């Protein structure tokens, strides 16, 4: 089985880079994020060519990188989508986990 990498991983395809820690996500199954493609969980970098390689932040296709990290209603929960559910009605956790600035994702 593939192993989780070290914490402190920077996602840096954009000018708004974000650090991802596997240890804080250890209760989420690996394949919720490294989701099936052609029937197999895919552990390539999310923006690999042919994957979420469209860097237009307005794109909502299966290639849109921004969309895959921020939007609701997606086949797999996105970073923000899952965090909204986690925060619930708690506005402090909404700021921390889903705020566009001043949050745990973006300063
Ligand atoms: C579950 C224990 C689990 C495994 C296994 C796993 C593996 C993994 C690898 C091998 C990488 C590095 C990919 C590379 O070649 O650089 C990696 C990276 C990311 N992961 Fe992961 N991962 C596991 C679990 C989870 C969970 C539960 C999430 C989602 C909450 C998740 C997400 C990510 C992200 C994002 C990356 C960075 C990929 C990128 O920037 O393209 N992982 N993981
Ligand atoms: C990297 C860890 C990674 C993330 C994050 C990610 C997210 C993601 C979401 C949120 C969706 C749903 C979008 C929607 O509008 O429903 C989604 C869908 C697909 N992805 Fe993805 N994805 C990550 C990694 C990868 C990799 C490495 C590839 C390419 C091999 C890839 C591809 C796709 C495709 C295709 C879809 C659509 C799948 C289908 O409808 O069953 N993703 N991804
Ligand atoms: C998507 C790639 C993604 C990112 C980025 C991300 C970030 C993140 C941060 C920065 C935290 C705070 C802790 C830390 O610094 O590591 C955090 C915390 C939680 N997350 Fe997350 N997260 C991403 C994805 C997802 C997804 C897809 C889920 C659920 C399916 C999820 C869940 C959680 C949970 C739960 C936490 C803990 C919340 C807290 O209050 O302590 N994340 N994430
Ligand atoms: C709040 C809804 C919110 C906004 C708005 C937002 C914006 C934003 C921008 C403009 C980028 C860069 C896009 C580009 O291509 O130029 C970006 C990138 C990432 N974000 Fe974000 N973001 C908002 C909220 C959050 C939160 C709360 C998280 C984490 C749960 C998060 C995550 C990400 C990730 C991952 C990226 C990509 C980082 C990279 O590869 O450089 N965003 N966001």
């Amino acid at each position: 089985a593939p192993k989780a990498p070290a914490d402190g991983l920077k996602m840096d395809k954009t000018k708004q880079p974000v650090v991802h820690n596997h240890s804080t996500h250890k209760a989420v199954k690996c394949g919720d994020c490294h989701h099936p493609v052609n029937g197999k969980e895919d552990y390539q970098k999310c923006a690999t060519a042919g994957c979420h390689d469209n860097m237009d932040k307005k794109d909502k296709s299966a290639k849109g990188y921004y969309h895959a990290m921020h939007d609701k209603g997606t086949k797999f929960k996105s970073c923000v989508g899952c965090h909204l559910e986690t925060a619930g009605a708690d506005a402090a956790k909404k700021k921390e986990l889903t705020g566009c600035k001043g949050s745990k994702c973006h300063s």
